């Protein structure tokens, strides 16, 4: 008796999962011949390649527990294997007598390298490998091909390409396993009956004092619930216009399905299909790029450009990216990282990010502009690394692609438009409720200067219980000075890149 193995990496869901579906149907169409090991590998190597904060560790822990729970309802379970794939797969290929291995493809360079070696091993031991592109709606390879070998570098050209492509069939959950015995314990399982159990919170989250509020629980189950909750107001959905959603409402102004889409707890193909059903129903609706389907197409767009550039997450060696002489300033980077810039709107956002792991798109705009071309003139690579640690939805292609946009390094070139750290939040939160919540030490400043506490006299600062420089920091830079200097630095950068 040989084993069929589905390998979870992303695609942490039962629904719309062709690679996992196939394994299951094969076991049921040939009962008695197969064991089934759905596995997730706790790869220590990924830590040398990306930062993971406490909040995202908890989201992953919750996700694996849910996935194990969902698999048990199918007379299976999740087998979480600790170790490096390059060392894990040669062992289990033999100890399990693996016939077929399926997984969902991923375009990240670490994923490509790792998968190539696993496919070299699988070819050596005579193991059949079947891969499926189900993490995105469109296959970046096919988009690039249809555009004659280059990724479209504008959103509109990208849309024109994928409109001519076939939308995939969205699958349901696999059928329950018919008369399947629990596989026999292997070398590892026998010395430890729990060697493959889902990891507890205590095993994955080493810095539990950095956990914030538990607001967006991991798991396919929670992802499906949150999608359904979001789709209930078909009018909000159909008339959604991303630029008009607020960055600083106390409740999120968008869906917050991003962590679920990042891990594959929600199939983007399923989400796309549910959106298209509502739009069909609702003749007055928005269109890309501002619509909700337009937001899914932003995700596809960045995945497509990223798939063609292994150096997508850095400035050097990146075919898309303007070469800009970003400066080093550790103290400023530390202030921005910990929301101690002295600009309450910026600080409020960075503290929400650290505590909760999610901030609104335009809140990302505000803090990214401030760090890079706007104010601090610090490389977008540094902001990307901080976002990578703190975000639940940390996504190699999205995190990089949007930082390049926000810094005027690629895709976006109107660097003369600069967000004010004082004025931008006022449009949607003139009372400063957001600042009061995440910068509580300012909670007694009136609206007239909560965005600019340095315009309150010392007497008033003592009256509000928050003296600048003691209880809340002074501005680390003067926006009105540096943003004009940085515009000229950008123009000089753009001239140098144009001549080369
Ligand atoms: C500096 C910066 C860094 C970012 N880093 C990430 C990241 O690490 N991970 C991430 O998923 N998104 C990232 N984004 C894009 C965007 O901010 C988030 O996708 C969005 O805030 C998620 O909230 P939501 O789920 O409510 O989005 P909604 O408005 O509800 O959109 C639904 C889905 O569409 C996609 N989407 C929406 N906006 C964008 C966008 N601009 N680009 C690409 N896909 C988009 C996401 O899958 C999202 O879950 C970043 C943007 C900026 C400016």
């Amino acid at each position: 008796r040989s084993t069929l193995v589905h390998w979870f990496r992303k695609g942490l869901r039962l629904h719309d999962n062709p690679a996992l579906s196939h394994i299951f149907t094969a076991a049921n169409a040939a009962p008695g011949r197969y064991f089934v090991r759905p596995i997730f590998i706790l790869d220590p190597g990924i830590l040398d390649w990306m930062q993971v904060g406490a909040n995202r560790w908890r989201f992953l822990q919750q996700t694996l527990e849910d996935l194990d729970n969902q698999l048990r309802k199918l007379n299976s379970r999740l087998f979480v294997v600790r170790g490096k794939p390059a060392e894990v797969f040669p062992r289990i290929f033999k100890s399990w007598r693996v016939e077929m291995l399926t997984f969902e493809t991923d375009i990240e360079p670490y994923s490509v390298t790792r998968d190539a070696a696993v496919q070299k091993l699988a070819k050596a031991e005579g193991v059949r490998v079947e891969t499926h592109c189900s993490h995105t709606i469109y296959n970046p390879e096919l988009v690039i091909a249809k555009n004659l070998g280059k990724a479209p570098i504008t959103y509109q050209k990208f849309l024109g390409i994928v409109e001519q492509l076939k939308v995939p069939k969205v699958l349901g959950v696999p059928e329950k396993l018919k008369n399947m015995p629990t596989p026999p314990k292997d070398e590892v399982e026998q010395k430890d009956s729990a060697a493959y159990d889902c990891p507890t919170m205590k095993q994955l989250v080493k810095r539990p004092e950095e956990l914030g509020p538990n607001k967006f629980p991991g798991g396919e189950t929670e992802a499906l619930r949150r999608m359904e909750e979001s789709l209930k107001d078909e009018i909000w959905v159909a008339r959604f216009e991303k630029p008009n959603t607020a960055p600083n409402s106390l409740e999120p102004s968008t869906t917050v399905l991003s962590p679920y889409l990042k891990f594959g707890c929600l199939s983007a193909r399923l989400f796309n299909q549910k959106l298209k059903e509502i739009i069909k129903r609702q003749p007055k609706h928005s269109q890309p790029p501002v619509s909700l389907i337009g937001q899914l197409m932003w995700r596809e767009f960045y995945y497509t450009v990223a798939a063609a550039e292994p150096n997508f997450d850095r400035m050097l060696g990146n075919v898309y990216c303007m070469q800009i002489p970003w400066q080093e300033h550790p103290d400023h980077l530390e202030a921005w990282t910990h929301g101690r810039t002295g600009y309450p709107f910026i600080d409020a956002i960075m503290r929400q990010l650290r505590q909760e792991g999610w901030i609104h798109h335009l809140a990302r705009h505000a803090v990214a502009c401030f760090l890079t071309r706007g104010d601090l003139w610090i490389s977008w690579e540094e902001g990307q690394r901080v976002f990578e640690q703190l975000l639940l939805d940390q996504d190699w292609a999205l995190n990089a692609g949007n930082w390049m946009w926000l810094s005027a390094s690629a895709f976006f070139h109107q660097y003369f438009r600069v967000y004010s750290p004082v004025a931008f939040g006022k449009k949607t939160d003139p009372q400063g409720h957001y600042i009061r919540k995440y910068v509580p030490e300012l909670s007694k400043y009136p609206a007239g200067c909560i965005y600019e506490p340095w315009k309150a006299s010392l007497v008033d600062q003592r009256a509000y219980g928050c003296v600048l420089g003691t209880d809340y920091p002074h501005r680390i830079v003067k926006h009105e000075v540096v943003h004009k200097e940085n515009i000229k630095r950008m123009g000089a950068a753009y001239k140098v890149n144009r001549e080369v």
